[PDB]
């Protein structure tokens, strides 16, 4: 039953309308008759995972990547490698999974298989060695020839209920000869046993090519490539095929690297006796059964009806069940073994990037645990309550799922405000918003969350005193306001001596404080990174009140920002820009003038890969900016790093 070898773990990436959905539907049907989604092939456990909506989802992607061993990368026939299809194979080559290549479409007009197998070579880079050629161009297209083994098939239909084997016609019998003699001439590069066969012209085994090709695919030199119509079934078989054929199983990646609790690293490895680990990388509400939490498992046995501990988290989640997604029914199983992926239900408080582990077996965890800071916020002005009754349960209910996101109220316009770690991240989640979850509302444009802060130590008071409300109000604080450490947050000493402020009031001192640091006096963005100290005041004895001791303490940090020499601080992101080698110059002066700061550019595959510190607000519409200087080929990721002092000139064009 489970046998790692015959496990093979894959993803589909492909540009989007490529085919990534339809050769997904199609593979489930052909291997029916008889998040992750499990099903067979040829005794061979293939667990199709599901990669993001979009590309550019990049916290997703390096997820859903360790999650899989080894891909599919699916070509449009009509266009080639899209510039977008050349930012999925950046993809692969980044986290250094396995993958074959499928020309899809090739029934569409304007499908040129030679178009795909070029561009991989000049521009990705790839190596592709074709394992099969097409008999018929565009509505001819009706044939596909396996060069490796000399065969061709034919489909008598467009439903994949009619496929005959069939010598190679003599038409492309030439051509066939061709390749397949290329195909020998490549196994060889892997298989010395082969490179003394090809010198005799001695004809190599099956079994020789077949695993001489694939040890290159799965040691990343080579790209097999076939192609075919998911659309009117043809070919998908045959793709099938090369999955159980070229596509690695677990015993065939590396090891998974995983943290001790003492910053140490460990090689994990798929030994399914050995202690258990297992990373959780989607959290879904499935109807029928509540939530589930999908996991793939690296080392051990996850067994159902049992206790893990999540290291990332500190607590124990009881296992209830265990369960495989198939295409058209769900199946509980006992067990999900080293090198498998499941759903599991229970687990109140686990989410994705948590580590599970054998409760009494080593404490490892498999991702970064430091939270990306809610750098972008957005306004949403919700219709006429009608849907802020459903915004609300929805936004909440959305952080059922997602824990990366705030939501506040705005201090002084009434809106409701969504805070994310970068622009996509709100955009997909307005999706969830009109459509899921059934919301209308004013969305405003995305902007950066700047926070401000004071430079200098001061040493103000709040009085206030009126005759307002009908009665008398008094209350006098004297703080002492000095600055902290970056990224130290909030501090509050108090230090009054003797009821110099009566002891009922001091809270309301403090909520003044608060609510408050609020709106900083250069753009009314939060006050961060400062101290505190209530050391004095006044109060009447009858006209002294809560409200009065609130606004005190108000008034007094609106006066310690402004003594302060306050400063403005902007999120600095970290950058990994993937170019074309040509464009790196023209690049690397963009990022220079977005006041970016290089950190060093080596290559990865034939494209380079440069680093810099630029800060969020030189980045607005970024990608457009990318793909008008490397001819569409570019692409970029982001993240969070620090927040920094903006520079004189910039507070200056902010305020
Ligand atoms: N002509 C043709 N069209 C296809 C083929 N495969 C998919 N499509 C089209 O692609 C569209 C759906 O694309 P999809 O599979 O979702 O690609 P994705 O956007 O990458 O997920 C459908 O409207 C199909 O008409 C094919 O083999 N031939
Ligand atoms: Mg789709």
């Amino acid at each position: 039953e489970y046998d790692l070898k015959r496990l093979r773990n894959i993803g589909i990436a492909a540009h989007i309308d490529a085919g990534k959905t339809t050769t997904t539907e199609r593979i489930l049907y052909y291997t029916g008759r008889i998040a992750v989604t499990t099903c067979f092939w040829k005794d061979h456990r293939i667990n199709i995972i599901d990669t993001p909506g979009h590309v550019d989802f990049t916290i997703e992607v390096e997820r859903s990547m360790r999650v899989l061993d080894g891909a599919i990368v699916v070509f449009d026939s009509s266009q080639g490698v899209e510039p977008q299809s050349e930012t999925v194979w950046r993809q692969a080559e980044k986290y250094k999974v396995p993958r074959i290549a499928f020309a899809n479409k090739m029934d569409k007009t304007g499908a040129d298989l030679w178009l795909v197998i070029r561009t991989m070579q000049e521009r990705l880079g790839a190596r592709p060695v074709v394992m099969q050629l097409p008999i018929g161009r565009e509505d001819t297209f009706s044939g596909i020839i396996d060069v490796l083994r000399m065969k061709a098939y034919t489909y008598g239909n467009d439903l994949g209920t009619d496929i005959r084997e069939i010598p190679i016609p003599e038409e492309y019998l030439d051509q066939a000869r061709e390749y397949h003699e290329k195909l020998v001439e490549v196994a060889a590069d892997f298989d010395e046993n082969i490179m003394l066969k090809y010198l005799e012209g001695e004809e190599p085994t099956e079994e020789e090519l077949v695993a001489a090709i694939r040890k290159g695919t799965i040691d990343l030199k080579i790209t097999p490539v076939f192609l075919g119509s998911a659309l009117k079934n043809k070919g998908v078989q045959l793709l099938l095929d090369a999955v159980v054929d070229y596509l690695p199983s677990p015993l065939d990646i590396p090891p998974i690297k995983g943290t001790t609790p003492e910053g140490e690293v460990v090689e994990i490895h798929p030994d399914p006796n050995g202690p258990l680990a297992a990373l959780a990388f989607k959290i879904m509400a499935d109807p029928y059964v509540g939530r589930l939490t999908f996991i793939r498992v690296y080392s051990g046995t996850l067994t159902s009806g049992s206790y893990v501990y999540n290291t990332t988290k500190g607590r124990k989640e009881r296992v209830a069940r265990l369960l495989r997604m198939h295409a058209n029914h769900r199946e509980e199983v006992e067990e999900l073994k080293a090198g498998d992926l499941g759903a599991v239900v229970g687990l109140k408080e686990t989410i994705t990037g948590d580590t599970l582990v054998g409760e009494d077996a080593p404490r490892v965890i498999l991702e970064s645990i430091e939270v990306p800071e809610p750098v972008i916020d957005v306004a949403i002005e919700p219709k006429t309550k009608a849907d802020q009754e459903k915004l609300s349960q929805a936004l909440a209910r959305l952080a059922e799922e997602d824990p990366t996101f705030r939501v506040s109220t705005h201090p002084e316009t009434g809106q409701t405000i969504i805070s994310g770690m970068g622009e996509l991240h709100l955009e997909i989640i307005v999706d969830r918003l009109k459509r899921e979850f059934k919301v209308d509302a004013n969305v405003g444009k995305p902007q950066v969350a700047y926070r401000e802060t004071i430079t200098k130590p001061v040493d103000v008071e709040g009085k206030f005193i009126r005759q307002t409300g009908g009665r008398g109000q008094y209350g006098h604080v004297k703080i002492k306001v000095e600055p902290l450490p970056r990224g130290s947050g909030f501090e509050f000493v108090n230090a009054i001596v003797g009821g110099v402020i009566p002891k009922e009031y001091i809270p309301a001192v403090q909520k003044g404080i608060e609510e408050a640091m609020q709106s900083g006096p250069l753009i009314g963005f939060p006050v961060v990174d400062i101290k505190v100290t209530l050391y004095d005041g006044s109060y009447k004895e009858v006209d002294s009140s809560e409200m009065a001791f609130k606004i005190a303490g108000s008034m007094a940090i609106k006066e310690a920002v402004q003594k302060g020499d306050p400063v403005i601080l902007e999120p600095i992101m970290r950058v990994e820009v993937t170019t074309p080698e040509e464009y790196m110059g023209d690049v690397i002066g963009d990022l220079n003038a977005r006041r970016g700061q290089i950190l060093g550019m080596e290559p990865r595959g034939n494209a380079q890969v440069i680093r810099a510190f630029v800060p969020l607000a030189e980045m607005f519409g970024y990608a457009t900016d990318l793909r008008s200087k490397t001819q569409g080929r570019g692409s970029f990721v982001m993240f969070f790093d620090h927040y920094q002092e903006v520079p004189k000139q910039v507070q200056e064009k902010l305020i």
